[PDB]
């Protein structure tokens, strides 16, 4: 029954009449799917339709929802098995387009990279489209929210799997995490993977994964799988020789508050923005800071200490719907993470034993009305789960 793994056809036709409960009287929309793979996420969000060279047209020539026409020009099934009230050739797009585009008084299309995009565009009241899908990707449906659990807990188990082995080189690591997720039932990564052992964890956008790992350093690893389009995102930290000493205990465990405290917020009822728990985790970070007694370092205020935002939207993007507002309350059915850190410089005037520690925790946490759902609760992270997995597997 379903079109895409987790979304029925059905859905699919909801989601384009929910669209098309939007607009006007004589309008319809133009998305430009992708080329030679990642398909358009507007495109694939309304049609479930994957391959490239190929343009979708939803019209509304009245103010009735039955009237509504979704046309499809893919290369040379598509009208039986995505339900495309209309087809052809995309070839005949250059003598199909233009009939839909003179019989309608609204083109909601946007003119800001395909080939069918520079096509269509050269064509050309135009308005935007992608941001109004946007606020409707921002909000998962309970098949969407179980296809992202799906993807989070095959990732998280994978992590598990790799808690109970050693690794002496970041790259081994990482190729047994790519096997766990496309075995486990994932389609591909969600993105590109951070290894980064030791003093590597202090370069956020570490991705060279081919370092040996030492038995005094933590690796801080970012890596998660995909399934049907949707994303999961899990970072986890954890010493390679698998005991925390006290020092990676302290710095652990500071991370973790700050996660675990953020993750309580995320029930739509506290009418918390994206914004507003970001706030929350800096001065959280503060306090942890000042418990460590690290905080009052010249230079090194919290913001170079932890110097990234909390969270993000979560979807068929990795930082999915980024032009939606990050300072409205968070609503029922968002998917955001939550992923503070801190990272600590090579510098005397902190401790030693701190020094070139680079720690982030990150889970993928879906709204509710007054509470909130862990997608990825299946990788353990408190340090007595960790340290329980890593010698006795
Ligand atoms: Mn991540
Ligand atoms: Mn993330």
């Amino acid at each position: 029954g379903e079109l895409t793994p987790g979304i029925s056809a059905l859905e699919y036709y909801e989601r384009r009449i929910r669209l098309a409960e939007t607009l006007p009287p004589k309008s319809c929309v133009i998305l430009a799917g992708n080329d030679i793979f990642q398909q358009e996420n507007d495109l694939f969000y309304l049609s479930g339709w994957n391959e490239p060279n190929s343009v979708m047209i939803l019209e509304k020539p009245t103010d009735s929802l039955s009237d509504t026409i979704f046309h499809m020009l893919v290369p040379p099934g598509v009208q039986e098995i995505f339900n495309a009230d209309e087809s052809a050739s995309i070839n005949d797009l250059s003598k199909y387009l233009p009939k839909i585009i003179n019989r309608n008084d609204f083109i909601y299309f946007d003119m800001l990279s395909s080939s069918n995009f520079k096509h269509i565009k050269s064509l050309l009241t135009i308005k935007p489209i992608s941001k109004r899908i946007a606020e409707f990707r921002k909000i998962k449906s309970p098949q969407e929210l179980r296809i992202m659990r799906r993807a989070g807990q095959i990732s998280g188990r994978s992590f598990n799997q790799a808690f109970a082995k050693r690794f002496r080189n970041e790259r081994t690591l990482d190729s047994f995490l790519h096997y766990k997720f496309i075995s486990g039932g994932c389609d591909k990564d969600a993105y590109i993977p951070v290894v980064a052992t030791g003093s590597n964890s202090l370069c956020i956008h570490y991705t060279r994964n081919d370092d040996v790992m030492f038995d005094d350093e933590m690796v801080l690893v970012d890596a998660a799988g995909s399934l049907g389009g949707y994303c999961a995102d899990i970072s986890r930290t954890w010493p390679n020789s698998g005991k925390f000493t006290d020092a990676q205990r302290d710095l652990y465990e500071a991370v973790l508050n700050v996660q675990r405290d953020c993750i309580k917020l995320c029930k739509a009822s506290n009418n918390y923005s994206l914004h507003d728990i970001h706030e929350k985790s800096i001065t959280l970070m503060k306090q942890e800071l000042k418990n460590l007694g690290i905080d009052k370092v010249s230079g090194w205020n919290v913001e170079k200490l932890y110097p990234h935002y909390i969270g993000h939207n979560l979807g068929l993007d990795v930082h999915d719907v980024p032009k939606v507002s990050r300072y409205e309350p968070l609503k029922v059915g968002q998917v955001i993470t939550i992923e503070p850190g801190l990272y600590i410089p090579n510098e005397e005037s902190f401790p030693s034993y701190f020094r070139n520690v680079g720690i982030r925790i990150e889970d993928d946490i879906a709204i509710g009305e007054d509470t909130y759902t862990n997608l990825t609760v299946e990788a353990v992270k408190e340090i007595d789960d960790l340290e329980n997995v890593m010698q006795n597997g």
